[PDB]
């Protein structure tokens, strides 16, 4: 096999890029274009585990946001129910944010962001101990999540999207559409957090 | 209105399962829990889903299939349509099965949000009924290209009644699938 001699080069199906908080990973899957559309391998356990994305994905969720300006977050589940999340957008576009909420983390309360869209087909890995938020930038946006842990309603916590300590620079700040739970999120200084940093 | 979080319905080939998730709608849009390992395993959907794929069929009348992977690489598949609509087919290709060569179908759409479980030992085929149809697959084995096999969509022993209404669009691989009587199949029935 010519590949085994390194004389024939075949691309792996993903590019993994560590973000400035390096446990957060941007994944760029290959779009295979054919005469009737495209095919994307969006997840392969062997490749993902080789890049430190560990755990079993026990739950998948699908949200549709009809209007630009929908904002969902900041969301996390208390230990022992913390969800690692693989986030992607099958239609539309979001500004996606990951916030480090691991006690004793040198990047506690820090965040990174990226645009996930149906145009780029990018995916974000948000490890356990992080909160997720998203702002919808296009109508009819469909977000898909793979989660490590199953949903546990009593473990769910909410931090205010515009918390002034986290100070996320959201590209839109007026006429946002928030759920009642999200409108009522707590400020970081009063948030209940039990996730611990482990190096 | 659905009261329960998933409804699991066995097909006339009872290993094939139609799943109907509950859609939670509010003024922002909707939320669906499309998979939960705990619930799925309680209804006989076993295995680890090691590979996910997303296929967009821009053109109505795309027909893909009939596809399966030889043991030990058989992929069980959960199939759903996130946008658009397909006629989805599962064919039992387990040697010694009482339903060997038989098929069941369902219409999967972004309107019904239904999902089909196609267990290992079965071939999958689909016919795209709407433009810009997005299919999502969860597979129980990672893809092994050399294990992939192809049976003619129009095999006369299987005799799928495809609801063809448009010019049919077949790949060269699919146009070149073999007839069932000549196909290489190693899956074995155990049920
Ligand atoms: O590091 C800071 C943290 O201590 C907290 O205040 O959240 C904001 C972060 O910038
Ligand atoms: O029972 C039939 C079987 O014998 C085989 O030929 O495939 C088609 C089935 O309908
Ligand atoms: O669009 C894809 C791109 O994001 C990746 O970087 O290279 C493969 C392409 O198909
Ligand atoms: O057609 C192939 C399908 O059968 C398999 O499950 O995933 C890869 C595709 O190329
Ligand atoms: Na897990
Ligand atoms: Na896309
Ligand atoms: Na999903
Ligand atoms: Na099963
Ligand atoms: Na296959
Ligand atoms: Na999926």
């Amino acid at each position: 096999d010519l590949g085994t001699e390194n004389l024939y080069f075949q691309s792996m199906p993903f590019e993994f890029q560590k973000m400035l908080i390096p446990e957060v990973i941007l994944i760029k899957p290959k779009v295979f274009t054919d005469d009737r559309g495209f095919f994307i391998e969006t997840f392969k356990q062997s490749d993902f585990r080789r890049h430190g994305i560990n755990g079993e994905f026990l739950q998948d969720n699908h949200s549709l946001s009809m209007k630009k300006g929908v904002l969902r977050g900041l969301h996390y589940q208390l230990d022992p129910h913390a969800q690692g999340k693989l986030v992607r957008v099958v239609l539309g576009k979001v500004f996606d944010v990951a916030v480090d909420l691991r006690r004793e983390s040198p990047t506690f309360g820090k965040w990174v962001s990226t645009e996930l869209s149906s145009t780029n087909n990018h995916m974000l890995w948000i490890p356990p101990g992080f909160a997720h938020g998203m702002l919808v930038l296009e109508e009819n946006t469909h977000l898909l999540y793979k989660c490590t842990a199953e949903y546990v309603p009593e473990s769910e916590r909410y931090i205010r999207w515009d918390d002034p300590d986290i100070n996320i620079k959201w590209p839109i700040k007026n006429n946002l559409l928030l759920s009642e739970k999200d409108a009522a999120g707590v400020f970081l200084q009063r948030a209940e957090i039990n996730a611990q940093y482990h190096g």
